[PDB]
């Protein structure tokens, strides 16, 4: 049994909720933007079925200096400066989802 | 800015969509029971806004003794048995949410 896509999820929800699949997708889009707007304001969000959205800070990687092993030619890497990233954490009900 | 509770999210979605909160809650309840039922059939599922749900077999890990790096306080870590676990991975839309 293969993976269940977002678009099949919408269909499965709509049939189980007995609601218009278009209204269903309106809901998740509203959630999607609320999650987005909060994170941008460094606000954390918990969504069903128990996932926590975090804003984490990523350390800067300095610019680096190397050589091609075969040809001895130099290669370089840009410095990737420190930035903000998004982490999700499975909460209590997601761990217990198999119980 | 404080964390938005799983319950506070419902209120915000209910206002943005102009749906009643109880209608919002029935949708996510249905989404939970579909995730839960598919994972218990070892089936993968993708949910908005871009999180993938996987069932993995986690190996047994023996108990170990850690240390608070700044004080040297010992901290024991209990042994985990061989268990099945729910793993969630963030996809591109979530990792791009701050962009």
């Amino acid at each position: 049994k293969p993976t269940i896509t977002k678009q099949e999820l919408y269909s499965l929800v709509a049939a189980d909720t007995q609601l218009n699949k278009a209204l269903i997708e309106r809901i998740f889009t509203s959630q999607q933007k609320i999650i987005q707007n909060a994170l941008k304001h460094n606000q954390e969000v918990i969504i069903p079925p128990g996932i926590k959205f975090t804003v984490v800070t990523v350390k800067a990687k300095p610019a680096r200096q190397g050589h091609n092993p075969a040809t001895g030619e130099p290669i370089q890497i840009k410095a990737k400066p420190e930035h903000k990233a998004v982490k999700i954490r499975a909460l209590k009900p997601v761990h217990d989802m198999l119980n």
